[PDB]
């Protein structure tokens, strides 16, 4: 098949059915998400989602939140579509959604990372030292108390893509 | 009777008469807090409250202020009238106004908590740990120097109503 | 005479005139501060001045710049005119510049004094001892290498 | 004939045309940064320029970004053209930034350089020693690689111009 | 260094608005004997114009006047150069200037009032005892002064000022 | 107590303004009986003309009827009337600076009149004197002679507060 | 019959109003036929003159034509002239007092104006004199001197009912 | 040989009027040498200033630069100019009577101007005479004085076809 990228959100039918298909995939690869949840940040005008399509149909995303303010952006939900993961698609997923954020001038990504996705997340360069002070995200971005907090610092002169 | 409720704010008669409902229950449940302090907070702009109407007259409320800049939002007055205590009146005005909170996306109530209803706020989940920065709020809300500081952060998974 | 107290501010020729006359009273009596500089803060949209009048006219007043995110509000110009010192006036102009901050949840001054004033805003309630945290005001007060940074504490109060 | 303008991408063909002119002085004279690096920053609204202008002709400029509510002011991109250097250009570039900082209430810089141009930045008056919090640039500056953070005061009294 | 002149007055943004306070500051302070408020009464009225002499971006001089065209006369309200410039022919260069304004504007008498220690500049600048213009014609318009001389100077079209 | 001190006249539309007016007229006819009631109706309610009412309680206890003429460099005084009841404690005289203040503002700094017999003490201790200073041609029938009244002027500091 | 004054003048309409124009010059000119019935037409058709029209059984018998000059404070009578079969009956006079009213109630209280030989005591009964109280620099190059005409004044008292 | 007569001036103008003043500012400016060409230039195009154009064959042969004080009541002659080949034709007198004629339907009646011995003649042949009737107080600072030039003065009649 073919792949598309493309940077959508609530601010169009196409874009309003791809929003629909990623709330599908972010909750059945994050079956302890409620629904509503989901559709609500998904669905939320300064959230945007980046979307990994397969043939007009939404196999993937990231829905994050940018803080220009604050100096960070949020990862809010990763996921690939179960018979379309273990092949790339998450890393190309991460990298696109990176050089976007070098195009913006945000540097920095925070997001928590239960035990079965910090890997993931360090191999797309997290780490657990969060560099970000407190001051800076809390109230912020959504707490998840029992998950780990993770931190990725972009260069803005590499090519991501 | 019939119960309803509803976030309100000067910014219809119907809804005049209510605040001055809700400054009436303020004041004499608050009777040391002077009225006129009581009522320049329920008809400021910036402030709202959620009324409690049982049979078309207000028996309770919670006035607060929304720092949506901040993060968090500041816990004003709450106060049911004498015969309706001890009923449950006051859980399920937190309740809706947890539920209002999140989807307005503010995960953080701060209150001040005399000696006479820290025990209430308790059992809303009001805790004297402060996680939100002292930088977040110290030129926010009024210190009511004397009372005690008290912090609730909700779980906008969790259904509150 | 016939005593005011306003807290004024360019955004009106009343206004416009007091704030040359503060601008007068504060270069007159501060007279190694640069006649330009006081002008251009006075002048400042995010300064204010709590200007004391007797009779129309500027008889003194106090320049700030409040910090809501931080917690304080810096005192900039303290001034009160030759002729009407040693009369309370700088003591009023300090209290209603408290009364001021009080209703608006500030309870911090942050202040350099220098050795022909620190007895009076010691006599205020300034001290050396600075609880505000270096982390909330250092890069927002302009540091002044050899003076001395002193601070007051408010308390606060319920109104009526 | 000398002059020195403050520019920026506002929200004018001689001001386009400048700013294609520092992007090309900051290119050449900054090889590292990408090229396509330098012109998103330099066409950026909440960046400016002060251009160093000889006859018409961008010779020089200092690209930077005003964070008000921070105190300080970010130091991008400096460069004269290799031309015109060790002219005493680069310092009065540097004044008049001064200059037009003490009119506008910042009074601290905060920059990265290299070990090449430290030297320069020595003597228009910047130190490695940190005044600022961490916590109050991290994150807005663009931390820059293997280069040295320095900060300069200002003083509101010296007329720098 | 960056000498330049302008003509301004309140009608401001905030450079005119910060150059009328130095020119109210100077002024006042070369002119002790005038209250500092009446001073700054004139300089920010809307009917009263100031031509600054601005040095690398400050003010060192000024002359403030008032044009009363149905008149036929101009107001010299204030005249000041700051104590360190006095002396390198700036005050001359001022009256040059705004004698070259008022060609323009054809207006081409100017009425003042000079104490004892002013008089030795306006006559240097042209400016004579005689005054040709009637008292019908200035009397309750132009500001009088006790002990002050009243000074009139005559401008000719024809000739170059500036 | 609460006095207050208001600049009213006819617009050529307020009743607040226009029952003040009627106040004023009989103020002013009430105390100068032996000028018509109908002239100083006249005057009162033209719009080139203008008083300066002394409201005490809502009530009007005096004023200042007077023209300005700018463009001859001075203003006419007209009417001054105090109620009787409300004479010598100061109320004229406050009035008088009221209106010297309001000229200095608008940069005339020479009132005129034509004060009779049982007023020029009056004018004398606001500072009015009879050495007129502007020329003849300049007030001359822009002003009314009134054959035995007192030509009286009065000149204006800029520089010092009169209120 | 009816009589009725109106003051009238070319604004900048009326049929009626246009008509009394032309009978007004008409008087003027055959009442002063000396003076060029063109310069009675350009002066009674000016817009910044006036006419006070004498008017019996809606025909025009008469009238005063004026020129205003409010910034100089005088007003110029320019023409009189009833017509002859209705002369010797008071109407000159009346034109004059309604005239005298009109220019009360606007604050003008001077006329000016050169009467020849034969006008001299019709001015005099309606109460002008020779002795002119208003300065020359008032008047000189606003009214038109010929020579041969002697200037004339009168002077208007605001507290006098003239209608 | 077509002469025309036109008053053009610098209305705040078409193609035609616009060459129109640039030949009476360069004849004026070849005629009058002593004058600045910038100081001409400035006052021909000067908006409250108006000129009588002297047009031959649609050339500029001549003209009156004049400018008009109403609230004065006169006019400044400012300047005068035939050009050379055009001169001692009765030229400059057909000029000075238009004016006239213009000047009398706008209800002026005074000229003011300054002339040195070469003009003065031309001036009295028009005339103009030495004794100003204008008092001093009313074209002081209003006309553009010269010294070394005699003031004169001028009164129309505006009983009397000038054109
Ligand atoms: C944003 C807020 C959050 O934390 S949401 C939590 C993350 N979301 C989820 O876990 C949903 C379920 N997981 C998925 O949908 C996918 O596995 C995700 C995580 C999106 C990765 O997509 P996928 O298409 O498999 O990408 P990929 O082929 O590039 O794999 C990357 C390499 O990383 C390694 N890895 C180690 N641990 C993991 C892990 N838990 N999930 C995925 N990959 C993991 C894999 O070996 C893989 O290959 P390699 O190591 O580069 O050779
Ligand atoms: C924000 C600043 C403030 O306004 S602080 C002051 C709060 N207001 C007042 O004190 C005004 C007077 N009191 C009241 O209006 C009500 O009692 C308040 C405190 C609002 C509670 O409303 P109410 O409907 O009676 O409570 P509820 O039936 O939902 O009971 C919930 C549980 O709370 C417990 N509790 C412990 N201490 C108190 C207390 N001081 N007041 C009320 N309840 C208290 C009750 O026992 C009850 O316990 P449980 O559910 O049986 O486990
Ligand atoms: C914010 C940075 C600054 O502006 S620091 C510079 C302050 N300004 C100056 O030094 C300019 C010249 N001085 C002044 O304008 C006035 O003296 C100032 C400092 C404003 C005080 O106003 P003033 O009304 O005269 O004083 P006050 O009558 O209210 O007296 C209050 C008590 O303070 C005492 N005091 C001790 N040292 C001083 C001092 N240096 N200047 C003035 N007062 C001082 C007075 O004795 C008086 O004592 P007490 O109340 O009798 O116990
Ligand atoms: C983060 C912002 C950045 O751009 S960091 C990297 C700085 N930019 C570059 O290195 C680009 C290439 N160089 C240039 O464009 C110019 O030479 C720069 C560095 C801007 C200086 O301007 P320029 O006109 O040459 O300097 P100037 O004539 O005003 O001389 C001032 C004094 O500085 C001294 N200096 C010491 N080290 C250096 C150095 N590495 N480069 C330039 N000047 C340096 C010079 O000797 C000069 O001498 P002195 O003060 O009389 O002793
Ligand atoms: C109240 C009404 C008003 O209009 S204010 C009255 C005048 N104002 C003042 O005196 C204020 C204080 N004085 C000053 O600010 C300046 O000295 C003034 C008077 C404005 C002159 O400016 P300044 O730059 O010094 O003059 P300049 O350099 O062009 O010198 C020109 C020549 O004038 C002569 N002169 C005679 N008397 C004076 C005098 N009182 N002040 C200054 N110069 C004076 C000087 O000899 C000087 O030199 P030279 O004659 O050309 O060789
Ligand atoms: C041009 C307008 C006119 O028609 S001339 C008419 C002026 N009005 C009248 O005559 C009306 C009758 N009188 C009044 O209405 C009031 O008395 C007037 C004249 C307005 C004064 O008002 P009133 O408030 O009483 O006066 P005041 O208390 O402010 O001042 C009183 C001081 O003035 C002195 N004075 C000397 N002669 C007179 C006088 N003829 N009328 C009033 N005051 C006069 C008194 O000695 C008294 O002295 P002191 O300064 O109070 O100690
Ligand atoms: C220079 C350009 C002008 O317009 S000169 C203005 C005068 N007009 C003329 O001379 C033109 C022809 N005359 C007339 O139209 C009328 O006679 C004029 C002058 C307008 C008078 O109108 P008429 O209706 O007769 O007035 P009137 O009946 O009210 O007479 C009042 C009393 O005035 C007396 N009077 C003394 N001298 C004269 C005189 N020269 N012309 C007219 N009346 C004059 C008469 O005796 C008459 O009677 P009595 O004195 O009350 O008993
Ligand atoms: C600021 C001052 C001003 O308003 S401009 C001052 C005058 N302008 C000039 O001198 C410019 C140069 N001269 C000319 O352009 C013309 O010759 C002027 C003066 C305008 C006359 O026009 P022009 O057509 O030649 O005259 P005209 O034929 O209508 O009449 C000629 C009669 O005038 C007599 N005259 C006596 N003295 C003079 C004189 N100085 N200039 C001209 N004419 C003069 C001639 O003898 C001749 O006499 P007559 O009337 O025919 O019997």
């Amino acid at each position: 098949g073919i792949i598309e990228f493309h940077v959508i959100g609530n601010s169009n039918r196409r874009v309003l059915l791809w929003l629909v298909g990623l709330q599908n995939v972010f909750s059945h690869q994050l079956p302890r998400m409620p629904k509503e949840y989901i559709a609500r940040l998904v669905f939320d005008p300064k959230h945007k989602t980046l979307a990994l399509i397969k043939d007009g149909r939404v196999i993937g995303g990231i829905c994050f939140r940018m803080f220009p303010t604050q100096g960070f952006t949020e990862i809010v939900f990763c996921a690939v579509t179960s018979n379309e993961q273990v092949k790339g698609y998450g890393t190309h997923l991460m990298n696109h959604l990176k050089e976007y954020h070098i195009k913006h001038n945000i540097l920095y990504f925070l997001t928590y990372a239960d035990e079965y996705a910090i890997g993931y997340f360090k191999k797309q360069g997290f780490s657990k030292d969060i560099k970000v002070p407190k001051s800076r995200y809390l109230g912020y971005i959504k707490d998840y108390e029992g998950a780990t907090l993770m931190e990725c610092e972009l260069n803005p002169r590499i090519p991501y893509t």
